[PDB]
């Protein structure tokens, strides 16, 4: 298919097999609409990491005598780029313009679940240790081994270490690289920044483009930080000599556990960019904070109308996070690192300081006798020290590398769409959602428990133009920890953990309940691959034909916008109001966890037809139950209306096949209900006719019904009075309801948020015309 | 050719078919298969002149 195939279908009869085969296609379309080998690095990542889905606006009017509307084309995006916090160095307490005081922490766990294992091949050292496992010695079984070449992987020594620490692999030959893949690919694209280059909660401060530079900052009290024991081969080996010594890695591994493991890695591969790499991905996470080198030179501020204003007024004091700080993930807690292959004088390559167990002692000696346990990957690769600057490509240099290596000789094509599944569930964060209120009539003023307008979590930090009347939120302390409580992950999952580091105090919280859990990796493949135990997946150099770096992050961020545009449908269909995500969804209403109830089926069923992983790992009510409202922050007087909607309507089209076109539009024989209310002294006080929303069964069997209902209740939202065309009109008539009329909710993005739709491309500095087309 | 089956193949070792140290200082041994091997390869792929 095509994507002019899939903009003309529209949704069907059971809309579960719908939607699925729908994602399945355009996941499918991803893969090959765009060769982006072929053009410049940073424009490679913007294609990437920010797609753009394009679509065309426009309202009608009742009664239009020569009026002109310009019919041009606008971009939709979703999601943050970024976080921009306070500086670690501040200690006023002054709200800053755009300036979060703290950051969530979306914290991922270890899955219980083992990443199931497929077949491989031996290699003929393999096949020759598989011989002497089986057979009673001859000789003649020593068919692959040589002496020729020194201190490689094809001596007697390299058989004993295979047929010693690695026989049930030797037995039953398999792998899995899922898990690897995942932290990957959730590395560059957190690394790289995702989504719709909004990088802060002011939903009008945009980064530019991907940094050039970045920061690397330490962090006890807030890193989660994995343990490091370096040993050569003989050393390792002989500390098991005299029995067994607490916390033993010794043992093969089939089903990893999170505490301890091995890995056993050959003195040539020690020095490859991959290797902290490597260590990295298999580790807890986050080892250490990247931040972009200067703020100033890639953030902007746009207008209302599209006016980019370039230095933002308190950049000063302002910290860009990555995305890579708001995410903890659980991995190993401590690692051997057992380099084969090196003599008792082999020195470590990387940070000074350090003296691998058998190799060079401090002073100028050999067989270290000391096996040092080392806090992070910081204490180590000095290219991961605090305050160390770095050009991006340097640091994805090794991920590429690994990439690349991993997935042309290791891993299998499923191995690597399984990565891309799992790690679109955690690919993209989304600000707390903004709605506003159009409020009642003033005819309805005595029938109306929602009289006036109103709005929620409408946050713009502009000045430059006309600031929207909606946009009412002042950044307060309670406020600015309430709009980060209520942020959210593609299937909704909020956290209850962040972290703060303000004045010279770094601190973070961190609950027990956590937004999801990953598998670990089982390192004995990876020693094993690195030893050319097994035989290659494929013989091919290159994965640029083939499932390469950027090609995988690109459909990782398709997959989860598509996460996040179901979610919303879903949500829609199980009528999940949108503030049962809000940092109060525990203590306002009820209904908050019925609409779990039903959301989570939804979710469960998308999850069991389309990843195939264990639901529970990628979305669970933890979280949302575990909510902390935290000191006062009054919810705004808005009816529970409108659904989770985290994307624009254009995405969630896209994804679903949703028509809302302008025929759908009514112009022009009787279906309407003459609605009568009385009051006590026998007076008529409505005497008004109305018609019947639909019941999700009418959409269910006539899905154009759906899109009249849009076009009978949608209003273009005024700029700067808070008066709709809609409301002197229509309104919203509840006869369960005490009283019975309300008004409309209007999930609400901004103008200077849709500001940056005006162009193909997230980059505005200066040359990039935001401003409407033809006025 | 035996360079040429260690480029393309997992080593074995039945693979060193030509290198002998009969010959001192020749270039028959086998650090002259790790130079055609690291600094030819693609001479080795595919062999032109």
């Amino acid at each position: 298919k095509t994507l002019y195939n899939y903009y003309s279908e529209g949704p069907s009869t059971p809309i579960m097999p719908h939607l699925v085969n729908r994602l399945r296609g355009l996941d499918a379309l991803a893969k090959v609409d765009a060769t982006l080998s072929k053009v410049d690095m940073n424009a490679a990542y913007i294609f990437a990491l920010r797609p753009t889905f394009p679509y065309s606006y426009g309202y009608k009017q009742r009664f239009s005598n020569r009026r002109l509307t310009t019919s041009a084309l606008c971009y939709a995006r979703t999601g943050l780029s970024s976080f921009l916090t306070v500086d670690k160095t501040y200690t006023s307490n002054s709200p800053l313009k755009g300036g979060s005081r703290g950051w969530p922490i979306f914290n991922v766990g270890v899955s219980p679940h083992v990443a199931e294992p497929h077949m491989r091949t031996l290699s003929p050292i393999g096949l020759e240790v598989f011989n002497l496992a089986t057979s009673q010695f001859s000789k003649t079984l020593l068919t692959a081994s040589s002496k020729v070449f020194t201190q490689s992987l094809y001596t007697a020594d390299i058989l004993s270490i295979f047929g010693e620490v690695f026989l049930p692999h030797v037995m039953q030959p398999v792998s899995n690289y899922t898990p690897i893949l995942v932290r990957a690919l959730l590395a560059l694209i957190h690394i790289l920044g995702s989504g719709s280059g909004n990088c802060s909660l002011s939903s009008s401060i945009f980064e530019s483009s991907i940094p050039q530079f970045l920061t690397i900052s330490h962090s006890t009290n807030m890193s989660n930080r994995t343990r490091y024991c370096l040993h050569t081969w003989s050393a390792y080996k002989d500390m098991f000599r005299n029995g067994i010594p607490p916390q033993s890695t010794f043992p093969p591994t089939l089903a990893p556990e999170g505490s301890s493991a091995r890995i056993l890695i050959p003195a040539a591969l020690v020095t490859s960019p991959m290797f902290p790499w490597l260590l990295v991905l298999v580790s807890s996470g986050p080892q250490f904070f990247l931040y972009s080198k200067d703020a100033s030179i890639n953030t902007v501020d746009i207008g209302s109308r599209g006016r980019i204003t370039s230095p933002i007024p308190d950049v000063a004091h302002l910290d860009l996070h990555r995305l890579w700080n708001l995410f903890r993930f659980d991995g190993y807690r401590y690692i051997d690192v057992v380099i084969v292959g090196v003599d008792r004088d082999y020195v470590w390559p990387y940070q000074n300081g350090v003296y691998v167990h058998g190799g060079k002692g401090p002073k100028g000696t050999d067989n270290y006798e000391n096996a040092d346990v080392h806090d992070g990957i910081g204490t180590i690769f000095s290219s991961f020290n605090n305050n160390v600057n770095v050009q991006t490509s340097d640091l994805l240099l090794g991920l590429s590398t690994l990439w690349n290596h991993i997935t042309t000789t290791y891993a299998t094509e499923e191995e690597v769409t399984m990565a891309i599944k799992i790690a679109a569930a955690f690919a993209l964060v989304y600000p707390v959602q903004p709605i506003v209120y159009s409020g009642c009539s003033r005819a309805l003023y005595n029938h109306t428990s929602y009289f006036q307008p109103s709005s929620e979590n409408c946050y713009t930090t502009d000045t430059a133009e006309v600031k929207s009347t909606w946009d009412t939120v002042e950044l307060s302390v309670q406020v600015n920890n309430a709009m980060v409580l209520g942020m959210t992950l593609p299937f909704g999952q909020p956290t209850v953990s962040s972290a703060q580091w303000f004045n010279n105090i770094d601190k973070a919280e961190i609950s027990m309940f956590k937004v999801g859990n990953l598998p670990l990796q089982n390192l004995d493949y990876l020693s094993l691959d690195m030893m050319e135990f097994y035989a290659p997946t494929t013989g091919q150099l290159y994965d640029i034909r083939s499932d390469s770096l950027i090609s995988s992050a690109h459909r990782t961020v398709n997959l989860g916008i598509g996460y996040t545009a179901l979610a919303d449908f879903f949500a829609y269909l199980a009528s999940v109001p949108a503030q049962s995500f809000y940092h109060n969804r525990m203590v306002t209403s009820p209904i908050s966890k019925q609409a779990y109830s039903v959301y989570e089926r939804f979710i469960e069923r998308f999850i069991d037809d389309f990843v195939g992983w264990g639901r529970c790992d990628l979305f669970n009510l933890d979280t949302l139950l575990g909510a902390k409202r935290i000191a006062g922050v009054a919810s705004s007087p808005i009816p529970w209306h409108c659904s989770l909607q985290r994307c624009p309507l254009p995405i969630i089209m896209h994804y679903t096949g949703l028509h809302f076109g302008q025929e759908h539009i009514r112009v022009r024989v009787e279906g309407l209900q003459q609605i009568v209310l009385r009051n006590d002294q026998g007076s008529i006080v409505l005497d008004a006719l109305g018609t019947a929303a639909p019941s999700r069964l009418a959409v269910k069997l006539d899905w154009s019904r759906l899109s009249a209902w849009y076009s009978d209740t949608t209003c273009a939202i005024p700029i700067s009075d808070r008066v709709m065309e809609i409301v002197n009109y229509a309104a919203i008539w509840d006869p369960t309801q005490e009283r019975r009329a309300t008004g409309f909710v209007y999930t609400y993005f901004s103008p200077n948020f849709l500001s940056s739709f005006n162009v193909s491309e997230p980059i505005f500095n200066k040359t990039i015309n935001l401003t409407p087309p033809y006025d």
